[PDB]
């Protein structure tokens, strides 16, 4: 009693996992599946008993008909039970085929749960962890839980149960010494298998690691084809690749040899047990203590026990690795940040459109605070701009306005309504934003510009395309609206991406339009046509913008200049030139 | 005789493949391995004969000692042959362990051959094919050839051979009707397996394709986390993912059910054959025509035949897919471009350093020729520049100078030496070039700036680092020279990349230094320090450059302006301003 209470709640949670909590018929499928597994374990003893009975009736003179009937019964059981390999039988195969429905339900439920829980985390969690490996953890976790349940319920517990049935049949119906032989032989076999597998796993993991390094050495060398052509180094690249190959062979040989040693040890143990049992059984049956078929029964029973026990090592490794992998996935599932939550849940009301700041500090980086009590306010229809010395402070201002991160000390309200207790669905309904640079994922134009809401209609979406004028390029595409777009599809322009963005935010029709402008190269005339479209979508809508151009500065109804989280200049475009602060110096460098 | 002559030369080439053409002992290993395979096929008949002999001596009254000796011999053969037919016995396992050396030689040779042949192709071939899939073809080809040889030599030919031995043993030593039963049963079994597998492969491939699509729908949705957070579409993303899951289940169920049907058909056929054989054998042995152990012999022989024949379907699929995959790899191996080759092989001599052009046209794009008879010449030490209206013509001029592509009509010589018959090793020895933007692959600084030649020494490479002044940033790294660098390693600056480039070309010490400048953002003072380093490495060296800045234009000793492959302006910086062509207009827009 050392490792008992730790595994209990985890095994209880997995016990909750396999049983469908609400499904009507799936639980019946589970019960009938376990019933078939039990009946197959019955067949594993009831076949060779009939074999002994056949050879007993044959070895003495018997009538033809009764012997024929029992032979038919024997070959019938050799059909219902598997011919060999604990599979290939009308009972185990029907168990597998009838089992395949519940695995679908289990996999779908667990994997959709983990997918929703990845989309519920906050932004700050994702920027820390490498996104290229969380995916692997989740996928391997789902495959791990289905594999672990399948293996450890249907191919390890039945085998050990069959060992126990075996020791009992021999002890109760044969001499005790036969039970001693089978017991000692199978216990020794299991102990040798366990020890050698836990020794061999080191070579296994070292081989895998070196394999992933050698393959990478090559993909990169071919991809940098241009550089290796430059520097006249083909022979050097080939030689270094050969060295990586040689090291990989030097590990793989060790792994394969260890496998052979394990296999030969197992075979020797079963052969030794078979020799002892066959000799002793022969001695009794030639001393008239037993019957002729008992030797045949013992031979076929040892072979029948050995055939599924041969695959014990790989089950042991796979249960170990999926167990630790489920532990990692379960750890990630319990991990949770969700900074934006309040149980009061008072959704936002839109009545004016006033954006007011009140003395808020902020530190997404630890220690270095990037906000010193900035405070301003706007009226409905007001257009604000934010330009100053280079820094991510304005971008963080937008992101904290969007309830990505949290205020540190202070509060920001919209229309005098505190944003702390508002549901985020209500907030992201009221707000809308064209970003830095949009990313358009692999789909057609039609649904991707329908993406602004679920209920987007066809007439509405062609109406919005006419509103923001993509239709010329859309007809310039081969099939038009059904054009496949993305990394799989066609490459587009950054101006086209901003056109997509203004289309989908038109479809959203937000209260306040936020903008975040990039340094994408475009001619000024088309840039200002896009600016006119943004001006008309923000017409009678309050607007906060970051800008980099002179017109995009001078359009401001309330400019603001900040650096390192503090307000330094304010007013308008003409007033700050007459003031001649850093605005006047920056304006000459924008020429 | 329809598909005989087509397979002959391919099978002859694979016959050349397995046999090592020069190795002394590997051929001996191959012969001893085939000898062990033959002896194992002998054991597969010699075991159950002894089983029948044991039960025959047991069923009559026999002395203890002789029976004990033959029982020991039987269990001994059950050790040498697999306890369970398959790879579980000393005769076969030693074959696998002793075989593992020749597979290393085969895999290393074929995969290094294909790697060298990918590095021998020209540049124009790579820009056409997607590089993201040639890699898959090569890797799967090498794994295909080793798998195909292993499967089709060691687990299909032996099984069919064992079937033939079986029909003969029964026909020659038993009644002819037993041979008829085993023949008809195994022929029917093979035909059913073949037909059902070739029917099932459709569901297999459809399941794989839908699987790769569903997974991709998810990785992209998580990666665009920011956009899906913007547009308030978590529930929509989850729902669309659930639809993809449901379609995937709707295919996977069909595949699994087809597998179950195949397995049950196989088991039913073997069970039916076993029933017919056991009944008829029982009738003869109760009519005194045979001996008691003949029933036992037939039962164990049918089980021994069935146990390896159960795995026929997956061998059939895997031989089919690796066969077509080896065909693809072999097609790619025979594919070859190698535009730069002449058997005369007259290497370049460097005596002056004069670069002369003589009336050459060029068309890397078909039809649209991008070179109209450009011709000029330089003296040793001359510095040339190439700036004009935007176009890839200058870049192609450098690339054709480097013997990437070919001249179309005309010739270009260096120092009056024709570059057509020069060996490319001689050319790339004499020439050196700093490129557009270098790529530095995953290694340390030390060998990556040693990369300019194989014989790079430690004192030389620290000397070159002192020469080009990276040493301050190198000590600014954590451990200094052993810093791991790349995508795995640290990110660096573009100026640092150009420093690496000037270091490795210093180490090369070429005749003519070519440069190709990018639009990387850098301050002018450090840019001109880098320019001074390039000026001193090209000091007393002829130089051809593309430029974008005023100083990088006015340094030219012989300027040249081209557009769409034709020469339009020439002279120097001052002369073309006085001429006032497109040079004067472009110079005002460079301000
Ligand atoms: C889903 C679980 C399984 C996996 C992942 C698996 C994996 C593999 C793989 C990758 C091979 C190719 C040969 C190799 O890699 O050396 C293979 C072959 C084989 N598997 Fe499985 N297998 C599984 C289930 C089973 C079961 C249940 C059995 C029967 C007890 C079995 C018996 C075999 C046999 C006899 C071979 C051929 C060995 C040879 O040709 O040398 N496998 N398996
Ligand atoms: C979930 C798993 C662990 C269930 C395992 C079930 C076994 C522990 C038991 C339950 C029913 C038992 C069977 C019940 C009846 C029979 C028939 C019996 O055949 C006879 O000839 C007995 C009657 C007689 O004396 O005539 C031989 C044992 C056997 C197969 C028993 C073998 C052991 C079995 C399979
Ligand atoms: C459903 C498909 C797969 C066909 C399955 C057929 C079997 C169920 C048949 C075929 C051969 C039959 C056997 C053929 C001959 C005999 C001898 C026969 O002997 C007598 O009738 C004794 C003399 C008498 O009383 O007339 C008893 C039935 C038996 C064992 C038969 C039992 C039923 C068997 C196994
Ligand atoms: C390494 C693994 C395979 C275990 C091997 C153990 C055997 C070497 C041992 C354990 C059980 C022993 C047997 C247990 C009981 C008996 C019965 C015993 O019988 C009598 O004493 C009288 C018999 C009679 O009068 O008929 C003779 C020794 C013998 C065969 C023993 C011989 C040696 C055996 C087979
Ligand atoms: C697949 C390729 C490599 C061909 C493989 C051929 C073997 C499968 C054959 C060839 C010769 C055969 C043997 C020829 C003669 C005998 C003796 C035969 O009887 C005896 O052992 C003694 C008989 C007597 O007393 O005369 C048992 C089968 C055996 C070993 C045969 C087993 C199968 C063998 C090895
Ligand atoms: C190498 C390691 C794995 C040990 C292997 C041991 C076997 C080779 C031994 C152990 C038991 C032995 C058997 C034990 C008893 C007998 C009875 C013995 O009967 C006699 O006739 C002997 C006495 C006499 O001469 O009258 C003949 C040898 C035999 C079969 C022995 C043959 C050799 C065996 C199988
Ligand atoms: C579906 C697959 C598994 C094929 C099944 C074929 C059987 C239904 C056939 C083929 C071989 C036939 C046997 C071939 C030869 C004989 C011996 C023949 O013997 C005699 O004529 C006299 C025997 C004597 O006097 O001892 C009786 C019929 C029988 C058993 C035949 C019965 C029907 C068999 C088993
Ligand atoms: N949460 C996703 C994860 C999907 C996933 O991880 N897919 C694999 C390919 S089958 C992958 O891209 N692995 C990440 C890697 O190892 O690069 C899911 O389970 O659907
Ligand atoms: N009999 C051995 C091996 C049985 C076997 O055939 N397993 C195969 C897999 S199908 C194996 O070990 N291959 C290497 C691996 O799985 O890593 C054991 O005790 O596990
Ligand atoms: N020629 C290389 C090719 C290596 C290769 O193709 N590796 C695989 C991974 S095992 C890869 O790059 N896959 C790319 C992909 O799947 O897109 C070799 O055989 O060593
Ligand atoms: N008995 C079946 C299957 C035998 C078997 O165990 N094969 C496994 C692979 S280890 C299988 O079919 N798995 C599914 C697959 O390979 O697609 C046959 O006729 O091939």
């Amino acid at each position: 009693q050392s490792t008992w209470r730790d595994f209990g709640r985890k095994l209880r949670l997995l016990s909750g996992y396999l049983w469908p909590r609400g499904s009507p018929a799936l639980q019946l499928v589970v019960l009938i599946c376990l019933g078939l597994m039990g009946l197959e374990r019955a067949l594993n003893v009831l076949v060779p008993i009939f074999y002994r009975n056949i050879v007993n009736l044959l070895t003495e003179k018997a009538p033809w008909n009764s012997l024929a009937w029992t032979v038919t019964s024997y070959v019938f059981l050799k059909f219902l039970q598997g011919g060999g390999t604990g599979s290939t039988g009308f009972v185990s195969n029907l168990r597998t085929f009838l089992w395949i429905r519940v695995q679908q339900f289990t996999s779908r439920r667990v994997e959709l749960l983990i997918f929703s829980h990845l989309h519920e985390l906050s932004l700050r969690w994702h920027l820390g962890r490498r996104t290229g490996e969380v995916l692997r953890i989740a996928d391997r976790g789902t495959s791990s839980v289905t594999g672990l349940l399948s293996y450890l319920v249907f191919n390890v517990i039945p085998t050990l149960a069959d060992i126990i049935i075996g020791i009992i049949y021999f002890s109760m119906f044969f001499n005790a010494w036969f039970g001693l032989i089978v017991f000692l032989c199978m216990s020794l076999y299991l102990t040798l298998t366990i020890v050698v597998t836990e020794w061999r796993t080191k070579f296994r993991r070292a081989m895998n690691t070196q394999e992933n390094a050698t393959r990478a050495r090559a993909v990169d060398s071919l991809l940098n084809f241009e550089t290796v052509k430059y520097y006249n180094a083909e022979s050097y690249e080939v030689e270094r690749y050969r060295e990586a190959i040689i090291k990989y062979q030097g590990l793989e040989w060790k792994s394969s040899a260890s496998l052979v040693l394990l296999n030969q040890t197992q075979n020797l143990v079963i052969g030794l047990g078979l020799l002892a049992g066959s000799l002793l059984c022969a001695y009794f049956v030639t001393e008239q203590k037993l019957q002729v078929g008992d030797y045949v029964l013992f031979g076929t029973y040892i072979i029948q026990l050995y055939m599924p026990l041969n695959w014990f090592g790989t089950y042991y490794r796979m249960i170990q690795t999926n167990f630790i992998d489920m532990e990692n996935m379960f750890d990630l599932l319990k991990e949770e940040t969700e900074v934006k939550d309040l149980p009061g849940a008072g959704p936002l009301r839109f009545q004016k459109g006033r954006i007011e700041f009140e003395n808020v500090h902020f530190s997404y980086a630890d220690g270095r605070e990037t906000l010193q009590d900035v405070s301003f306010t706007v009226m409905p229809g007001q257009t604000l701009a934010l330009v100053g010395p280079s820094g991510a402070g304005k971008s963080t201002i937008l992101r904290l306005l969007f309830r990505f991160y949290d205020i540190s000390s202070g509060c920001i309200r919209i229309d005098g309504q505190d944003i702390s207790q508002v549901t985020q669905a209500s907030l992201r309904s009221h707000i809308g934003v064209v970003p830095q640079d949009t990313v358009l994922f692999n789909d057609t134009i039609a649904d991707n510009i329908r993406y602004g809401r679920v209920t987007a209609g066809n007439d509405e979406v062609e109406a919005a395309a006419q509103a923001a004028g993509i239709h010329d390029a859309i007809m310039a595409f081969p099939e038009g609206y059904r054009t496949q777009v993305g990394e799989r599809g066609l490459k587009l322009s950054g101006g086209e991406k901003q056109r997509v963005a203004i289309a989908r935010t038109i479809l959203k029709a937000p209260g306040i339009i936020l903008l975040d402008e990039a340094t994408s190269a475009l001619d000024t005339s088309n840039e200002r046509a896009i600016q006119a479209s943004l001006a008309k979508v923000c017409a009678n809508r309050t607007t906060i913008v970051v800008a980099h151009r002179l017109s995009t500065v001078v359009n401001a109804d309330q400019i603001l200049v900040i650096k390192d989280g503090c307000i330094v200049e304010r007013g308008r475009h003409e007033a700050l030139l007459s003031r001649g602060g850093v605005y006047a110096d920056m304006w000459q460098l924008q020429q």
